[PDB]
């Protein structure tokens, strides 16, 4: 996250860490037993680390549960990035508490104007590199439509959207992949990509949520 503040520890309780010997991406916890990702933080040997503030640190609150299976989306394109969502099943379920919940799915697609949070352990810099060890935050609006396509000319379909300030300065970035865009106390959207971090006229693009939850209920119901 770059431009954004420091959250604080577990005040993003649906946060998880994806780990495979060290943080790589972020997700959601949408249930005591799964996790929503991006399609693009495919990789075996995950192990979803809930719970988590400073991911360098063992503070006390963190459970680490290994996934037992990985879903990426059929319709997942990697090339353009199309339907960029992916469902993670874990050994065991987790505890939920206080530091621990699940964030709801939408039962409505929010709208551009709508305030969200962003957060994650990526990035901080547009230029430079610098990886966070606690979570960063970002307040941010849903854009339009129109200002989303005008950004990235042929390349958001209807599965994306665009969040964040057109003037740059405040975005997600690298290592915030897969991490949550929650509106309303909704998960509306998945960090899926950019173009740099933080710079003019080139806002995150996010998975739009509110297009999968018909599969991913399914895929939960049959899984
Ligand atoms: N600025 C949006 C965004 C989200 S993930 C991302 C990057 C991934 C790799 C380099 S940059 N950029
Ligand atoms: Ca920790």
């Amino acid at each position: 996250i770059v431009g954004g503040y420091t959250c604080g520890a577990n005040t993003v309780p649906y946060q998880v860490s994806l780990n495979s010997g060290y943080h790589f991406c972020g997700g959601s916890l949408i249930n005591s037993q799964w996790v929503v990702s991006a399609a693009h933080c495919y990789k075996s040997g995950i192990q979803v680390r809930l719970g988590e503030d400073n991911i360098n640190v063992v503070e006390g609150n963190e459970q680490f549960i290994s996934a037992s299976k990985s879903i990426v989306h059929p319709s997942y394109n990697s090339n353009t990035l199309n339907n960029d969502i992916m469902l993670i099943k874990l050994k065991s379920a987790a505890s939920l508490n206080s530091r621990v919940a699940s964030i709801s799915l939408p039962t409505s697609c929010a709208s551009a104007g709508t305030q969200c949070l962003i957060s994650g352990w990526g990035n901080t810099k547009s230029s430079g590199t610098s990886y966070p060890d606690v979570l960063k935050c970002l307040k941010a609006p849903i854009l339009s439509d129109s200002s989303c396509k005008s950004a990235y000319p042929g390349q958001i379909t209807s599965n994306m959207f665009c969040a964040g300030y057109l003037e740059g300065g405040k975005d997600s970035c690298q290592g915030d992949s897969g991490g949550p865009v929650v509106c309303s106390g909704k998960l509306q959207g998945i960090v899926s990509w950019g173009s740099g971090c933080a710079q003019k006229n080139k806002p995150g693009v996010y998975t739009k949520v509110c297009n999968y939850v018909s599969w991913i209920k399914q895929t939960i119901a049959s899984n």
